[PDB]
C-alpha cells in the first residue's frame, strides 16, 4: 500500500531495477490478495506511466473476477469509472459466460438488464435463459418469476 | 473512509472539482469492495446534498446484495433503518427473486416471514415453495420440515 | 466500535434521542457486516439497559446465521454462553432446517449429534437423513460412510 | 486482543473469578468469528494451564472447519504441528466425511494422499471416490482424471 | 507478521532453536489462516537460507488453493513470478483437475486459454469440455455459448 509505493518511487529514483522489480511484484501480490488495494495499485500505474504494469494489473483483477464475484461487480463499475472499451467489453463478456455456471450471476444480469437496460444485453440474457430453462427447471421457475 | 472523508470535504470547502469528483469515484470503488465502509460513504453522500452520489450507492449495494449475501442482511434492515419506498421494494423484490436459484436466501425468506409476519410476503412464499417442490424433492422435504 | 462506544456514551448523558437513535444505528449496522463486533454491540446492548436493542440485535445475528454459516457457530456457542432459551430453541431449529437444503451443515450438526449428544438431536438427525436419502442419492453414500 | 490479555492476566491476578470467565468467555467468542486469533487463544489456554479451556477450544476450532475449510486446513496442519492424537485421529474423520457432501474436498483430500503419502488414506479413500462415482456423473469424469 | 518477523529475525542470532520453532510455527500457521501474509512468509523464508521452511511453505499454500479459489489465483501468478518447475507444473494440474468439480473454475481456465495460449492446456481443456459436457447440461450451455 503507502508504504510500498513510497519506497517503489524513493528505490526508482535511486535506479537498481533489480529490486524495483521485485518492490512491484510483492505489491502485486499483495493486489490479488487484498482486493481494497486493487483501487490503489491500478492508479499507481498509470501515473509512473508504465503501460506494462498497468496493463498486468488489469488482467490480474479481470481474471481474479471470474473466480470472486464481489471483484466482479468491482470491475463491471471500474469499467465504466475509467471509460474503457477493452474492460467494458471483456466485463460484460466474462460476465455473460459466467452467468451459465453461477447462478447469482444470473440474477445480477437480469438487474443490470434494467438498471443499464442495454439492448444487447437483454437480447443475449433472453437466449441465455431460453437454453438454460430447458435443462434446469430451477432456471424455468427463474423465467416464470422474472416476468 | 475517515482519510477519503477528510479529503473530500476539505477538498470541498476550497472547491476545486477536478479533485473532487476523483476522491469521490476512488471512493464510492472502495465502497464496493469493503461494505464496512458503505453505511458511512451512504450517509456522507446524503450529507453533501447530492442525490446522484446517494443514489450510485444505492444502485451499487444493491447489485451487490445479488452476489454477496452478508450484504442481503444490511440492506435489508437498512431500509426500515431509512424507510425508503426503494429499497424496501427492490430489496424485496431481489429477496424473493434469489430465494428461486440459492436456497441458503431462501431460509432467510421462510424466517423473515414470521420475524416481519407480512400476509403479502408469506402469501407469495407459498408460491415459490410450491413451484420447487413440484419439480425438485429436495425442497420437498424442506417444505416437509418448515410445516 | 470505540469511537461508536465513547459517541453513545457521550450522548446518553444528555439525552438527544435523535442523537442517540443515529449512533446506535451505526452500531447495529457495523456490527451487520463485521461479525466480530456482534458479541461487543450484543452486551453493550445489554449494559446500557434496554432491551429493545439487544432483542434487535438476537434477531440481526440470529437472520444473519442464515446467511453465513460462520456466525452459525457463533450464535450456536453464544446461545449456552449466555443460557437464553430463546436462542438455544431457534438456533436450534434453523440449524435443523437449513441442513435440509445446505449439505456443509448436514455434517456440522452431525458433530454436534455427538459432542452434546442430545437425544433430541440425534433422532431428529435420524430422520433428516432417512427423508433426504430417498431423494439425493450422494446422501445415501453418507448414511453408509457415518457407521 | 492485547486488551482482552491484559484484562484476564489483571483478573487472574488478583482473582476475581467472575470478570475472569466473563472476560474469557468474550474471548472465546471472538475466536470464533475472527479466526486468525484460534492459534493464539489456543497457546494462552496451554499458558494457563486450563485443560478445559484448551479442550473446549479445541472443540469450538475442530467444529468450525466443517463449515470453513480455511479452517480445515489449519486444524489438519495443527494436528501435525502439536502431535494430538485426538486432533489427529478426529480431523482426519471429519474431512474424510466431508469429501462426501463438498466437493471441493475431494480434490484436497487426493492432494493429501500423495503429499502426506498415507496407506490408510489412499485406501480408505478409494472407497469413497467408488461410491461417489457411481451416482454422481461429474465424479465418473474427476476419476477419469485422477487415474 | 512483522513483530513475529522480528522475533524470529533475532531467534536466529542468539540460538535457542526452540524459541526458533516456536515463533516459526506461530508464523506458519497465521499465514494458513491469513492469506496476505504468505508471500510474506514465504519470502523471509528464502531469505533465511532455509530450503526447508520454504518448501513448507509452498506446501501450506498449494495445499490451501484447493479450497480457496482466490489463492488459487494468487499461486497462479506466483509460479510465474519464480518460474520454479513444481508450481508451474502442479498448480497447472490442480487447477485441471479442480475445474472438474467447481464451475466457476471452468470459465477460470478458459480465459487462461487465450491470456497464455498454450496448445496443450487448450487440447486439456477441450478434452474436459468434451468430457463434462454429455453428462451435465450446464456444460453443454457454456460449450455452445463460449463459441
Amino acid at each position: 500500500v503507502e508504504e510500498l509505493k513510497r519506497k517503489l518511487r524513493q528505490a526508482k529514483e535511486d535506479g537498481d531495477e533489480e529490486l524495483l522489480e521485485r518492490v512491484k511484484n510483492e505489491m502485486l501480490l499483495l493486489a490479488v490478495v487484498d482486493p481494497r488495494v486493487l483501487v490503489e495499485v491500478l492508479n499507481t500505474a498509470k501515473e509512473l506511466g508504465d503501460e506494462e504494469m498497468y496493463k498486468k494489473v488489469k488482467g490480474i483483477m479481470l481474471r481474479l473476477a471470474v473466480v470472486d464475484p464481489r471483484v466482479l461487480v468491482l470491475v463491471l463499475e471500474l469499467a465504466e469509472a475509467l471509460g474503457d472499451e477493452e474492460m467494458k467489453e471483456k466485463v460484460k463478456n466474462i460476465m455473460l459466460l459466467l452467468a451459465v455456471v453461477d447462478p447469482r450471476v444470473l440474477v445480477l444480469v437480469l438487474e443490470l438488464a434494467e438498471e443499464l437496460g442495454d439492448e444487447e444485453m437483454k437480447k443475449e440474457v433472453e437466449e441465455i435463459l431460453d437454453k438454460l430453462a430447458e435443462v434446469d427447471p430451477r432456471v424455468a421457475v427463474l423465467k416464470e418469476v422474472a416476468k
